[PDB]
């Protein structure tokens, strides 16, 4: 007991503000999480509104509200158990969780949608107090009455929009000056809340055994007001006189019976019937089905008879019970909804759990279930215990003004209207004072800019400058001053955070985003995907035009942030809007396997230049846009040798040179000049860090060294080399053209010709799907494809066939295929020139000539060797291009 | 006469499909572009419905109904006005326009939703060619008949499917076998068009000088239908004898007077006025007011006076007028907007045309402005001449069945019934030809794979398969039955496809996409964001859920063509979808200027590594996550010497280390590992090529060689001088680190403590940004900047106060000035050591100095005497951090 009473003075429902994140004993599950999420969903939709939606819209239908509502802020708070168990759960309300998770553009746009919401929540609260009290506890003391009979409607916005103002303007200076003595009173707002729920279950308990007696006064099947009279009599008999009552007064002119009289009055009598007749009686089965009406009309009962009457009816002036909205399906789905919000109060207290990742989905979750049970509970404790010609009267005027729901209560009425007034009371300084919190950790954190003075606050922290904008915004939806106007405007801003917080986490699943890695057990990206898409059709059910606005109105904070974050970060926003998608595009890259299915080349094109600089084969260019048809990664790398100090005004005109060419060749690609301290070395830096991080090359094409013997050039042609030896310690593809100065342009285009593939052995996965990508551009698109291969192997039938349904699984059977059959470096150069006997015997005049290219050696003093069997190899060809690669799958 | 003969006889209403495209007289902007674009706007609303919308939404409001629908398909001509000047305008329809210049993802969107769109208006021209024909032309011929009175509304819908259908698969043989023949019949389709529309200006005219004789026939208010009966008398005289007539016997019981008669028939009389007034009469006042009415409801007149009747009323078995659809405003715009569609077929003829840049933005805004000025003319001369109770007349029936815009013309009411008829069987056959060759191009395009088989076509390239499609959605709108339920259907896909237009040329104008400069003279991206506004607001207006439908059917054809267009090229989607977002963000960036308005470090970090690899100063990262918040770019770059092709194997230890701390570190960045021959050369390539494109590095950080006199190190040494001589050619900053062992990890937090930071002289921009970069990290957040200064200058008053107003454009005077005063070897020492005198005097226990760093030396023999001058003026400072950089503007 000695350590119940600290913890219960230790308790409180407060968000913790950007105090709490600055400076960044310990609660459970129970009175850290639960409590504060159980306290803020339990509010006045219950007590003033769902006896009316039970008599609305029946038993049937408003079963299916409660289950539409309660699963959107079900699968919410399944999305907020992936974000609580997701990294360290820093310290600071729930503005901090979602936005170190979420990125600074969902946590803002969530923000302040749930700041217009927590304002126009205390909006409905002070306009719900004053409900409370102009009509249950003194009816008489209201300013604005009405000067005749049809003035009720219009007279009681009045008293809404003068006592609505001067509560305001009297509950914001409570919370200025005197915050420390609204949250000691945080566990009196919770008592009188439960004690007002246990007195409605003592009462339905008790209205089993013996019902009360409520006497509900008809006429026909048309209800009639209590206020006025007391007895529901015509007539009765007093001092030996036939006597009538003052229920004859209000309908007939005169007292005397023979003046003048209504006419529906005349024709029908009047019944008196119990009005809670208790869940003994069989009326759960009479109030199942809706009951919509439009405005005016009678709340009828569907036994009792009547005889219709054509006579005029003005029924304003007469004691009648009328419908005061024109009541729909969509209507009360707006109406309920603001009775579910509340579960962004279970993380209020990141900063004061013992075990945050394991309290938050624990008490969140225990939280809905156990108010969902209330509300679903109630629906079917109201339809089958109380008559539903009342459950369809608002403010209670057949019950001599009771409240309907307090008249089922044991103990007294006065539990419930006491109960219920000061828990909105309550609940309208919870929302003033927790919404200038939650607009000051926004201004402070610089997300947005405009919003930046809202920040300042006292000496201790409290807000100033944030409690004048909530009073103002909160002032608008007093002077709307009906419980059911603001009600759709306050669920369409908890339904469009709800709506982020479910797509931020289903979109950083699939995605893959780094540090998203959720450690709940019952969380799946489709569990928030189908909690938007139920959030989403919430929000057009309610109003359709209130939801364009909301999305219009979050969607421009979105990319307002990201404008301004990338503004101030990157230089140039428009510039830097595009470096900012790029860097995050990138990060998410960073992590996955470097190949997962197929193959495409993404190539690095290398490319000489000479003394004063100019490319030295610009037709290398023109061959890279046509495989990659404008798609793909190209890196254009080329290297000038000499030391960047002196050299760095040649490299300034050598870029330009470039850049002069990919803008005419039409290539859509990167340029990296390097000036290196050798040729040699600046090829073999290009080979392992020419782009970072996921987009990088794949494959390297080159040019062949033509000039072979030369002065110089002995130091340049050993660079060919030794540069195949990088790409395949690298494990890269290799593309040499030969003869690259006769390539085709852009602009020519071949007729006819054949494309003419060797396939001996090794990689022909590659050697298919290059010139099949080749075909698909407008230069190589009238061509054939011939495919070659030699045939060491007896038989050539299981070589063909096989060969055949290589093309059935690669789509591309359009090509034929043929097979042709006939002290190193004296068996290495005479296997060429029979291959070359082979090669310029089928494809003498053919337009292009792909083959396989050998290994580089391994002792090194062969390179000359190897350098003459390629170009035995490769004699009288028009255009060569040989390919080879290390490890890659094509499918 | 001899060149207008064979222009004529090249004229044709069609697209060039894809048969166009795969090979690539002329024609000119009148024949080319106008008269195509022409003959598609104006259809069948003018002749069928335009005399209802006039007469039901009156003159002001059914002017407010086409001046918003034109000008949604004015800024929509303009949007198609920029695409068809940039470039080269591709052959082949409008299809390939778009498509090269906003990509394939919006052009795939757009081509599917203008293919929907175009196979339901295929349905609205054949129920419109069925209700001409079963009304106007012979109504007897109908198999369905109204077995009784009540059956009119029923019986009609199983005539629009029963010759719906069998028209639709009549009207596809003849476009599968005999298509030749319809595209000569494309000059027939116009001339019906345009003797039509002169006939109707010919009747107007003439209605002045004398209008015609058509009699109404009224009954009080209501209006009465003259089909069975002639003559508007209740009596008459034959024989001696007061006979009755033949209205007499369809109200009255018998045909004798004393038998049995209607109640409202007999205490009103028959007035019999006249139809078409003329524009002479002032009816023009008259019908400038809306009525709209619910269904079942009379067609009455406001001037002629009547007598209420309470009993009660049938008016579906007594011959009456009646309203056939309940109409409001929001009907009659999506009934309207199908009359204003037609802006992509000025763009049929690309291949064609001489000068396509010119004709294509001349034709169709020519065309739009002709056609609303026929729209607007022909509404102020509807009401204006046609009295306001033959307007509400849908189907005639009070002018004994006959046309109401055809009793308007002058000749014969039968030049527009049958000019009608065979313009909207015309353009059913252009809708059945035009809409599967649009598929076709989709399919065989490849930026949609499901759809692949649909491209399959014969051997003159029609479709096959593209047709069998068409039919079947185009019986789906058969099925509806009713050509005001398919016209609002019809409208959303057409609204669809011009929101996209709109939003992606005003997306490609602000984010600077490369290879969008359109040369059109009257273009600016406000006027495409306006018809984006305008377009997505009458989408709106007709059904608020066919635009959610529309928007979530295009919206998810756009990012289906995204994900197979990235499976297709970067291996695995989920990763391909996020290589392609940073390679079309990094082409964005690709032409501007380098640096634009303000500073902020993007920095590569040096890091050493020794024998046995591992990471000599991990601190390093530790600073740069201090700086940098986790936003901007931070490449990794570190440097082993040795050949890549044997020390690959120790370069995949040593990145796995740099890994290790950028985890543990929190640093969001890049790793590029270099194998270099020399450590001299690869950091000298990784300060000109490490990152592409657009995100480059700006900022170098190093750490200072503790280690000054070695055996193996003065090469090691010396590589520092030449690097801080490579990032001043490069106008990079640089930072380098002195005793960076004991830097603050990101756990640590200090208490108290000050920045000091010591501006000489040169580059105070980047000094004071530093630290207050570090001050907004948790480390060094409660720290103060005291900022010093050498003078001399005499003064040093003004001094302060300039500097001090520094700071006030700075936002940051929460900083104090001070200010402190007092053989080349000889004179640079010297100068350290009077100045090292100076800075630990105020700086002895600091924990960050700042200083500015000197130039390096230009003769290279005296790096030895700089590095002892950086030695000297650093002596007994636990935290040093030195400062340099060129050419950049803080602002
Ligand atoms: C309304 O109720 C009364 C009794 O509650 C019905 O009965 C009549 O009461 C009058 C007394 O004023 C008697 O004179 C009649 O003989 C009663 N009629 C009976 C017993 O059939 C009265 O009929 C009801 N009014 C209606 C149905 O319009
Ligand atoms: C109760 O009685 C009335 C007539 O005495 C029933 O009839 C309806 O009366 C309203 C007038 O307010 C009309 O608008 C409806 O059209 C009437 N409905 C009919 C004639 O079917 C009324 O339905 C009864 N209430 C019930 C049965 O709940
Ligand atoms: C409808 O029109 C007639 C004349 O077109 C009105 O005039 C009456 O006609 C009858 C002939 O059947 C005469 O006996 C009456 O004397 C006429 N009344 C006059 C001239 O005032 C007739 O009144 C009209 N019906 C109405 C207004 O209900
Ligand atoms: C023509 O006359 C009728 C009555 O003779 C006018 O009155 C309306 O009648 C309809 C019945 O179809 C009612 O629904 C309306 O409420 C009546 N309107 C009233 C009483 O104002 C009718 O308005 C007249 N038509 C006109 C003036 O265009
Ligand atoms: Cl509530
Ligand atoms: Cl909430
Ligand atoms: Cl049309
Ligand atoms: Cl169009
Ligand atoms: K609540
Ligand atoms: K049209």
């Amino acid at each position: 007991v000695s350590s119940l009473l600290n913890k219960l003075a230790n308790y409180t429902n407060l968000s913790q503000g950007v105090v709490e994140h600055e400076e960044d004993p310990r609660m459970g599950t129970f009175i850290g999480v639960y409590l504060p999420c159980l306290q803020n969903i339990l509010g006045v939709i219950l007590f003033l509104r769902l006896t009316w939606i039970v008599g609305v819209a029946g038993v049937l239908e408003s079963f299916l509200i409660v289950a539409m509502c309660c699963t959107c802020t079900m699968l919410t708070a399944i999305s907020m158990s992936a974000i609580a168990t997701n990294g360290v759960v820093p310290a600071g309300g729930s503005y901090y969780m979602i936005s170190r998770s979420l990125g600074p553009e969902f946590g803002g746009a969530v923000g302040l949608c749930f700041y217009l919401g927590t304002t126009f929540a205390g909006a409905m609260y002070i306009l719900g107090t004053i409900e409370i009290f102009l009509t249950y506890i003194s009816p008489g003391a209201a300013i604005f009455q009405a000067e005749a009979a049809g003035g009720e409607a219009a007279a009681m916005l009045h008293n809404m929009r003068v006592y609505g103002t001067c509560t305001l303007v009297l509950m914001a200076l409570v919370v200025f000056v005197g915050v420390k003595y609204v949250n000691k009173l945080a566990l009196v707002f919770l008592a009188c809340v439960v004690l007002s729920i246990l007195a409605i279950y003592a009462g339905v308990i008790k209205s089993a055994f013996d019902p009360p007696d409520i006497p509900v006064c008809l006429l026909g099947n048309r209800t009639l007001s209590r206020r006025s009279f007391d007895a529901c009599v015509k007539a009765y008999g007093i001092h030996n006189n036939s006597a009538t009552s003052a229920l004859w007064g209000l309908f007939c002119n005169g007292s005397q019976p023979s003046a003048a009289c209504d006419e529906y009055f005349i024709q029908n009598n009047v019944t008196e019937i119990q009005g809670i007749p208790g869940a003994a009686s069989g009326v759960f089965l009479e109030n199942l089905w809706s009951t919509y009406a439009h405005a005016g009309a009678f709340v009828e009962k569907k036994g009792v008879p009547s005889v219709p009457v054509a006579e005029e009816s003005r029924a304003s002036a007469l004691p009648y019970v009328l419908t005061d909205i024109a009541a729909s399906f969509t209507l009360l789905v707006g109406i309920y909804f603001p009775s579910v919000t509340g579960i962004m109060a279970g993380s209020n207290r990141s900063g004061d759990l013992k075990d945050a990742q394991k309290s938050i989905p624990t008490g969140t979750i225990l939280a809905i279930v156990t108010t969902s049970f209330i509300y679903l509970s109630c629906i079917v404790l109201f339809g089958a215990c109380i008559e539903g010609v009342v459950l369809r009267d608002k403010f209670g005027e057949a019950l001599q003004g009771n409240l309907v729901i307090g008249m089922l209560a044991w103990p007294s009425p006065w539990v419930i209207v006491i109960g219920s007034f000061f828990s909105t009371c309550g609940a309208g300084l919870q929302s003033l004072t927790g919404a200038p919190r939650l607009l000051q950790a926004i201004a402070r954190d610089g997300i947005v800019p405009f919003l930046q003075v809202f920040g300042h606050g006292k000496a201790n922290g409290e807000p100033t400058w944030a409690l004048l904008l909530t009073v103002l915004i909160c002032e608008t939806g007093i002077l709307i001053a009906s419980l059911d106007s603001v009600a759709p405007i306050l669920s369409m801003f908890f339904l469009m955070c709800y709506l982020f917080v479910n797509l931020a986490c289903a979109v950083q699943t699939l995605l893959r985003t780094p540090n998203w890695r959720p450690r709940f057990k019952f969380y799946h990206w489709t569990l928030s995907f189908l909690g938007m898409s139920l959030c989403l059709a919430l929000m057009f059910i309610c109003s359709w035009y209130y939801a364009l606005s909301a999305m219009l109105i979050a969607g421009c904070i979105y990319k307002y942030i990201e404008y301004r974050g990338a503004e101030k970060e990157w230089g140039d926003g428009i510039r830097g809007l595009s470096l900012n998608a790029a860097r995050y595009a990138l990060l998410r890259v960073e992590h996955g396997p470097p190949h997962t299915k197929n193959w495409r080349p993404q190539v690095l094109v290398m490319l000489n230049l000479d003394a004063e600089q100019a490319v030295k084969h610009p037709r290398l260019l023109s061959f890279t846009s046509q495989l990659k048809a404008g798609k793909g990664l190209t890196i254009v790398g080329s290297v000038l040798e000499g030391t960047y100090l002196d050299k760095h005004m040649e490299a300034q005109r050598a870029e330009e040179n470039i850049r002069s060419l990919m803008s005419t060749e039409k290539t859509k690609g990167f340029c990296q000049l390097v000036v290196s301290s050798s040729l040699r070395d600046g090829m073999s830096h290009l080979i392992q860090s020419a782009g970072l991080g996921g987009l990088k090359h794949n494959t390297v094409l080159m040019a062949w060294p033509a000039s072979w013997k030369q002065e110089d050039n002995p130091f340049s042609w050993k660079n060919f080399v030794d540069t195949v030896r990088d790409t395949t310690a690298a494990h890269q593809a290799l593309l040499v053209a030969k003869n690259v100065d006769s390539f085709p342009q852009n602009q020519e285009r071949f007729g006819g010709g054949h494309i003419d593939v060797w396939w001996i052995v090794h990689d022909g996965g590659m050697l298919m799907l290059l010139p099949f990508l080749l075909r698909q551009h407008k230069v190589w698109r009238k061509c054939r494809m011939r495919i070659f291969t030699v045939a060491q192997v007896d038989d050539n039938s299981i070589q063909m066939k096989k060969d055949l349904q290589m093309f059935l699984y690669h789509l591309r059977i359009s090509a034929e295929v043929e097979v042709v059959e006939m002290q190193s470096n004296v068996r290495r150069m005479h296997t060429a020139v029979k291959l070359n006997g082979v090669v310029l015997n089928k494809s003498q005049d053919a337009q292009l000539v792909l083959l396989n290219m050998p290994g580089p050696p391994k002792n090194r003093q062969g390179d000359e060797n190897y350098m003459e069997f390629l170009e035995v190899l490769t004699e009288g060809l028009n255009r060569v291009l040989l390919v080879r690669g290390g490890g890659r799958e094509v499918i």
